[PDB]
């Protein structure tokens, strides 16, 4: 026996000793060296310091420039704003309670949380889904005339508020739950208890397909045709040298993007299916974080990806950081 139960909670733990104490009540040194817990925090500030300054300054620069609020750029906004749901709503809670060694704000506060931890990573999660489907639909032209607007980027948006909705609601009101994970610090949705009163099984796997595999094959199904449209079209004009670097360009850049989705949910969907195949097994503290680790990162990674490495921007940020010149 390998973990410890409770009302609102799964202390991955042996309470054979007597030493398990409630994660909403007293601090877990038993389960991780304090020094650990001051590395969480650490990370935390680290992601912070990173992730505000960047997410905040592509909100901050688009304000400034006429020439980035286009339709297509909403759902890059939209990216930004997710990620500081998960700075304020994730990080800066969970670097205040690593710092005590236990999650101090209580039940309550671990729905709170996780939901708006849950809310900010899902919509992040969506916009890279959604930007692919309007890049495919503007680049391909799949549709008989058709153009690509304010009306549809608004639409784009909403979707994504919506899906993150279906996936970081339910858990508040019935189906699975939000309870503190790993080092019991910050919370998140429950994937390894079976706990039949909420139907955590059937949600895990609305989760995979919904939530992973959809969105997985929806952006490898639109960039792969965009790849494909841009090399065709390159092929029958390869007299542009200008055309052959922007083939190339768009195809380096799908690589990145696609390396970089697989990166951040592959390795938190793989150890969600392992625990599903194999229930109930001795998974330490550290275990759950390390999916986390490459998941919570992408706050800051992807706004670098998506946003940073466009020419475009970057010019203005600079402008913007120069206070005009530059
Ligand atoms: C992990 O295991 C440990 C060990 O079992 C466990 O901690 C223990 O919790 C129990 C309560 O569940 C504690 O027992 C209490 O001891 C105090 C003595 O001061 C009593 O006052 C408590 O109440 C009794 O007496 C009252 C008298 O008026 C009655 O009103 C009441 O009904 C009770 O009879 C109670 O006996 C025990 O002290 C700890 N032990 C240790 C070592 O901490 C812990 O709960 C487990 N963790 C999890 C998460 O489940
Ligand atoms: C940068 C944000 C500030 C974080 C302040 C952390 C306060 C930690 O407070 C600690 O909690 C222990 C219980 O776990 C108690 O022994 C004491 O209250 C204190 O040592
Ligand atoms: C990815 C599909 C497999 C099942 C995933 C279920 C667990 C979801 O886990 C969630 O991930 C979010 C990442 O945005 C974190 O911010 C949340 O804290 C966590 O609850
Ligand atoms: C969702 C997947 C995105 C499309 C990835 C295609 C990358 C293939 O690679 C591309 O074409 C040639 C090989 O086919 C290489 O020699 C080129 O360097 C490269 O641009
Ligand atoms: C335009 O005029 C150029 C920009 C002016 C600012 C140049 C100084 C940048 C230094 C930033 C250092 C970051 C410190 C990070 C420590 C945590
Ligand atoms: C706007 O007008 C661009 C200039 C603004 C920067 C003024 C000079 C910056 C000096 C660099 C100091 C960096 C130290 C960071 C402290 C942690």
């Amino acid at each position: 026996m390998n973990g410890t139960e409770g009302p609102n909670f799964y202390v991955p733990f042996s309470n054979k000793t007597g030493v398990v104490r409630s994660p909403f009540e007293a601090p877990q040194y038993y389960l991780a060296e304090p020094w650990q817990f001051s590395m969480l925090a650490a990370y935390m500030f680290l992601l912070i310091m990173l992730g505000f300054p960047i997410n905040f300054l592509t909100l901050y620069v688009t304000v400034q420039h006429k020439k980035l609020r286009t339709p297509l750029n909403y759902i890059l906004l939209n990216l930004a704003v997710a990620d500081l749901f998960m700075v304020f709503g994730g990080f800066t809670t969970t670097l205040y309670t690593s710092l005590h060694g236990y999650f101090v704000f209580g039940p309550t506060g671990c729905n709170l949380e996780g939901f708006f931890a849950t809310l900010g990573g899902e919509i992040a999660l969506w916009s890279l889904v959604v930007l692919a489907i309007e890049r495919y639909v503007v680049v391909c032209k799949p549709m008989s005339n058709f153009r690509f607007g304010e009306n549809h980027a608004i639409m784009g948006v909403a979707f994504t508020w919506v899906m993150a909705l279906a996936c970081a609601a339910p858990p508040l009101v019935g189906w699975s739950r939000y309870i503190p994970e790993g080092m019991q610090c910050s919370c998140g949705i429950d994937y390894y208890t079976p706990h039949e009163e909420t139907n955590n099984e059937s949600f895990v796997i609305y989760m995979f397909v919904v939530h992973f595999i959809i969105p997985l094959i929806v952006i490898f199904f639109c960039y792969g045709q965009l790849v494909f449209t841009v090399k065709e079209a390159a092929a029958q004009q390869q007299e542009s040298a200008t055309t052959q670097k922007a083939e190339k360009e768009v195809t380096r850049m799908v690589i990145i993007m696609v390396i970089a989705f697989l990166i951040c949910w592959l390795p938190y969907a793989g150890v969600a299916f392992y625990i599903f195949t194999h229930q109930g097994s001795d998974f330490g503290p550290i275990f759950m974080t390390i999916p986390a680790f490459f998941a919570k990162t992408s706050a800051v990674y992807n706004p670098v990806i998506y946003i940073m490495m466009n020419k475009q921007f970057r010019n203005c940020m600079v402008t913007t950081l120069c206070c005009g010149k530059n």
